[PDB]
């Protein structure tokens, strides 16, 4: 019988810990790079790389926020370089795909109402926010098995490179905010710490490591293809929207609040105050296309089959109730169907007050949509649309908000909607594997236990550094060495807006590469 | 000393894996039966099935919403076959409490509020629910330990065969809707999915593998047995609320909020319309028993030793405000306590609104718990309670919901009310454990890591799949080879109502079996 | 190729695990020590140790409520010994700092809106709290490897002993609340339960164990040292505060709601009654210095350089708007800066409500801190304040409560203000670490998965029970065999009361011990 | 097999000089009668 009530207690080698902080050298339109170098003969091995940011004091007018998880979003690429090259790198948008299940490190990366909030400013003295630092854990293939799976410095020396973004991608603003002499003085502070092993007698074998490569296809392609595969362990696909051709103007944006149920009610809440205006007389300051009219004393208009109930309490004798008709529309023939945004509301009750001259609402039954709230607003105002899209007035036009965030996927802000329908996958000439269902998602999110997977194809089942990974092996006689995607993307109706967003395919691929330890580090491509 | 800083990579077995789907044949109150083939020479192993399902679009006049996880509570029965007999099997509900902790997997299963509002529809050609899929995992034992654990098909066939439960029960409707065409023309559209290894040389051992087995008590006994006990695992009990002799209709039902809190609140929003009457004149349209009285000047109304506190703002000089002293009540004897729904509120503002005729009311405290949320409506008014209970008006009485959720445990919604007092096992004939407090459950608990435990004790301690499981083993010459199971349940007071919810004792027991791969796949049981 | 397709099941040791539970004695501030026996030959192994208290029915009048997790912070000490001495032992407060990363353990030991609401009683007869029991989950190292890591008893007699903090702790309540007599009549009742292990021919080896080892620094000096240093694994500082020089009061308590918002919102809630007052003439009732001003008519209330926008609608035509321009002031020189919390608030809104005579208030802008919230109130009326600080009405003074918690970190209820700004460790006389920034609580954080980390070194990162732990070792001959710690407290200014709350510097040691089983269990200190 | 155009269609046309072609696929391009025609042969062992 095998003892399970006690074990031998083997003794470890002899080693000890110690946390190393460095300082690094900054270069330069004008991208910034920091290099940290790593020099000393004791440091046998490293692992859990921590960046540091310090973010300044902003002062000034106008209205100013954070985008959630900065630290993450201003990273660009970080490479790690010996005197034989590139020993492993990787692009900033894998990084947080890799980390996004991790909510402490995405809590630690800077995620609090401080920083997210949209303050205002209303002098040109006034402190809008105060300086703060974040921390962005580098997560590598090094920290998978503790000590098992460190990186072994043989006397030679290390190089880390990170690549920032330019500020303009990780701020919301608007247009009141002065924000070319705020990007003409800001500068990035970066610090980095890891943590080094100093071994007594170390006795060193080859290993295995895995490096992703990412391909981008060509603007509306529903193909790519990534050369040159010898032993690929895994393949992900997914879309990127791309809105180069418009100013990047969205109607509002929720902030610190982040379910789909926050987004709908700060854009009902934006549209309300312009929807129901109680006036005395015919409102003035609208375009001439706008058709106001007055509520009737049973409290229904209809506006052709839609029928909206509008009923507000304690309104002055002198003043009357309108209510607008046509705030946003969109068609592309004269006489065809019509997007209107005001037909999506069947109830509106308040109580007007006399204090502050507006009206507090209450109860509201809409059908608003995410897709909606993510429509920009300049495809409301496009060529191709025969009616004058934006009637609102000039103050609401006046608080429209820049938002430049860089990791956005799908064509909403949660990525809900799936708009791909087949996904097809080739492995040289002939069909590796078609699904018309999400099952490949499905199963890629209940294997990592994540809630933000993405289509992905899996062959490696072994565990992970006891074992030489399980691959798919390229046929160069039968010329098996290269995989091609190919999709459908989903059928929109021609009169929704959405159907002019542009996107892109992206795939990712992860190689296989042998660790030798002889002449310090060395990487070969296993063929 | 031992090596912590490398290791020697082991070559492991040449391997592919694919994923691989099949479609099924339905058969036929006719309950619905898939059956799966799986054939071909190549699947040395398989795991990790997945079921997905097509729910379709849903017309018509009325309110409606589907349960949370509708998938996992769709299921009836799996059971898994080969040539040489059943290999495994499984009843719905012992799947569910074991994916219980599983977020991911709960999710998937479909929980949102498009599936889990309750929708309304006005016209017979209004789109109450789009159609949607939702994908049920099936955790089986031979997920555990990845490729070290997966079933081996020794060139043999295996058969899956899923029993459907009947599509009433996954429904919650209100009386207005057409039931009976939706019954008539409602169809499940099943496939499944596996990841399936094609293995080069494999080299096959025998293993071990473990079968659940339920046995259900008869109608408030607290007893039972189970017979044939080898070489058991673990053993677990758990009550069940039968309401076979009621309509199972229930007043109010919170949809996709699941808090204790959102349960009361939805109740008490419910309540509060006919509770407090804001009218001209002596409300009509309500039963001679009702006893509605008008309130005073200091607003106390007193309802014999309680008192409730009542004020209203805005309401106009022509109307009174009313309360309803006896809105449901229940008792046994003439003279003695009176359960008074009435009596449980202590102080109620608002104010009224003319545009919509009708009080919005603001702070309420009260003192309503879940029992108060979970007592069906046919029990106020049974033939044991000696007044008329249901004194509220023909609109509340109409908006009554149809519940029949077939996996309910404790006599409440949220299995928060422990009913057993002192629990008791025997093994042969000799007592085996006893307990006064849920000690038990505490303890498996802290050992699962789960939020929703039940009173189990456990036998086996060891690692699952590297050693042989330690069992309680049988003595069939002293006679030791029975179970049974006799617990007391909790006193309640005989005036309050839920003490006549009927109830059923089940038992769980983990039998073990043995796994042999000659002549294919066969089991023996271990004795 | 090794096999990863089958596994050899190999036998365990035949045993049988049994629940057991036991009663203990009781005796006597009187501090409370309960004594527990475990003595039978066949227990041969224990882990999973787990005590239950009852907490008895309080009646009278006024308001009370528990602390959080009270079944953890009633617990002083923890003992275990045989005839040869002490083998473990621990305070509560770093067991407590062991279990706060398990969420299901601390919703165990008492966390609900039933226990930590602020219950109200009116009468010397009224129910304010139901009788209900907790179960408190004591971790100890014997259950790290279940079986692999459980004591052993060779034989011998084990006694675990517990000491019970006074009831006065535990117990958050005003003034009004008959807390000798509650005092008086109090009494624990404890119950301890844990798992036994019934072994055939047991095979015993030696194995390792680590004790934690406390020292509590001098009132404000920023150094501690700790002598006989031979074989550590970690080093742990942070700092508590110090209240014995103040009455315990506070303003306000969130309750169960434990967010910083949540702490704000009631904090804020509970000044606006008296900030804002709607009076016919000027208000009585106030102490001579308070300045109260009529609100104009443009609603904009100025007080140097600050300015306040107050709109209240439905004022009625005899009644005005008055604001207390300075309800709490501090400052130490005649005319320098003066601490004002009148000037934090920049708008405020309402409606008068004439049914109950009080203002209900909408939206509120304001910047107060959780500092501002964790203020006591015994300071703003020190003898250092030169203005008359508390100007508030006898009926919001009646309103204060004590608080005694014991296991407060840092100057505020989250220990979210970092108050070192430099951290100096020295092992012998060298210096060991150095840091400016929270990098090793960072580390620490990142490494234990957890939210609630503290400034940690930790020289060990071996597997716990399979191997040797790696520890930082002594050298008597150079005088290498103490830790001695330095910190420099951050600089706060001299015109905000916190300043002026004292600290104490804690230091936390893992000490290594070796367990031998030969004449029963003893322990030797690792030399 | 699988396509998106009607390739299929266009070489059953081809082949065998008609107007009003389906999508076919053809195994046989062997003489008819004086040798065994060639065809898609099942694998029951595998299911095929």
């Amino acid at each position: 019988r095998s003892n399970v009530f006690a074990v031998d207690s083997q003794i470890p080698t002899l080693y000890m810990p110690q946390y190393i902080s460095l300082s690094g050298v900054m270069t330069n339109d004008n991208q910034a790079i920091a290099s940290f170098e790593i020099r000393d003969q004791y440091i046998t091995a490293l692992n859990h790389l921590v960046l540091s940011l310090e973010l300044p004091e902003v002062k000034g007018m106008g209205r100013f926020g954070y985008v959630p998880y900065v630290g993450y979003k201003c990273i660009n690429h970080v490479s790690i370089s010996s005197c034989n090259g590139v020993i492993w790198e990787i692009e900033g948008e894998e990084l947080y795909n890799n980390c996004i299940n991790n909510t402490i490190a995405l809590k630690h990366s800077g995620y609090s109402s401080e920083l997210n909030d949209i303050s205002i400013g209303l002098t040109p003295n006034d402190t809008i926010k105060e300086p703060s630092t974040v921390y962005v854990y580098i997560k590598t293939p090094f920290d998978v098995e503790d000590t098992f799976s460190s990186l072994k410095l043989s006397d030679s020396k290390i190089t880390v490179t990170v690549t920032f973004n330019p500020v303009s991608d990780i701020v919301i603003r608007d247009s009141s905010f002065d924000f070319e002499t705020f990007n003409k003085e800001f500068v990035y502070v970066p610090e980095l710490s890891f943590i080094g092993y100093m071994v007594k007698n170390v006795q060193i074998k080859p290993s295995f490591i895995e490096k992703p490569r990412r391909v981008i296809g060509q603007i509306n392609q529903p193909t790519a293809t990534v050369t040159e595969v010898h032993a690929a362990t895994s393949l992900s696909v997914y879309t990127k929207p791309y809105y180069g051709n418009t100013d990047n103007k969205f109607i509002s944006y929720p902030g610190y609040s982040q379910d789909e149920k926050d987004y709908i009610d700060a854009y009902v809440s934006r549209l309300l105050d312009d929807l129901v205006i109680v006036s005395d007389g015919p409102p003035t300051g609208y375009p001439e296309s706008a058709e106001i009219v007055e509520v009737p004393e049973d409290g229904i208009v209809s506006i052709q089959d839609a029928d909206v109930y509008v009923k507000i309490d304690n309104v002055p004798d002198n003043m009357s109730v309108y209510l607008h008709t046509n705030l946003l529309m969109f068609g592309t023939r004269k006489n065809s169907f019509i997007y209107n945004i005001s037909k999506k509301f069947s109830a509106i009750t308040g109580t007007y007050s006399d204090a502050t001259k507006r009206t507090i609402f209450a109860h509201i039954s809409h059908s608003i949509n995410i897709i909606d709230t993510s429509i920009p607003v300049s495809l409301w105002t496009s060529q191709r649309n025969v009616y004058n899209g934006d009637n609102r007035s000039a103050e609401s036009k006046a608080k429209d908000l820049f938002i430049n965030d860089p990791f956005i996927k799908g064509i909403d802000f949660k990525n809900k909607t799936d708009i791909i329908s087949r996904l097809e996958v080739r492995f040289g000439n002939d069909v590796l594997y078609s699904e018309n269902g999400p099952i490949s998602r499905i199963y890629n999110e209940l294997l990592t236990k994540s809630n933000n997977g993405t289509r992905t194809l899996t062959f490696n089942f072994t565990p992970k550094i006891f074992f030489r990974p399980t691959t798919i092996t390229a046929n160069v006689s039968r010329g098996k060495d290269k995989l091609s995607v190919r999709v459908v993307y989903s059928t929109m109706d021609v009169n929704h807006p959405i159907y002019y967003v542009q996107k892109q395919l992206v795939v990712v691929c992860n190689d296989l590469y042998k660790v030798s330890y002889d002449q310090g580090v060395s990487i070969t491509k296993i063929m």
